[PDB]
């Protein structure tokens, strides 16, 4: 499914995203924005052969399980395919156990990169929430 910017921001709202880890939601819709362009079956292979799962881009090396990534752990216990949902409910739950890791959203490097520091609210301006 291809979100509209405002439907994701409603559903992140939904799913308990907005100020998850003192992250407003301007920030989980811009990290979505440029990790996944809003598709929730996005996948991107990793040079180290981990890949990269759904709106959030959710890796397969420490966070869910696709069977193909040698020594890999599955720390929200999903397999990846569960992130590529229409239903994003497995990748918010993956996102906040991620998020809670120590970094905080720099666990995603698009959001560093792209989002960080910006006037993320920008993601949300408009929207009925
Ligand atoms: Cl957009
Ligand atoms: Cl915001
Ligand atoms: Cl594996
Ligand atoms: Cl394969
Ligand atoms: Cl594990
Ligand atoms: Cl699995
Ligand atoms: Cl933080
Ligand atoms: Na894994």
């Amino acid at each position: 499914k291809v979100f509209g910017r405002c439907e994701l921001a409603a559903a992140m709202k939904r799913h308990g995203l907005d100020n998850y880890r003192g992250y407003s939601l301007g920030n989980w819709v811009c990290a979505a924005k440029f990790e996944s362009n809003f598709n929730t079956q996005a996948t991107n292979r990793n040079t180290d052969g981990s890949t990269d799962y759904g709106i959030l881009q959710i890796n397969s090396r420490w966070w869910c399980n696709d069977g193909r990534t040698p020594g890999s752990r599955n720390l929200c216990n999903i397999p990846c395919s569960a992130l590529l949902s229409s239903d994003i409910t497995a990748s918010v739950n993956c996102a906040k156990k991620i998020v809670s890791d120590g970094n905080g959203m720099n666990a995603w490097v698009a959001w560093r990169n792209r989002c960080k520091g910006t006037d993320v609210q920008a993601w949300i301006r408009g929207c009925r929430l």
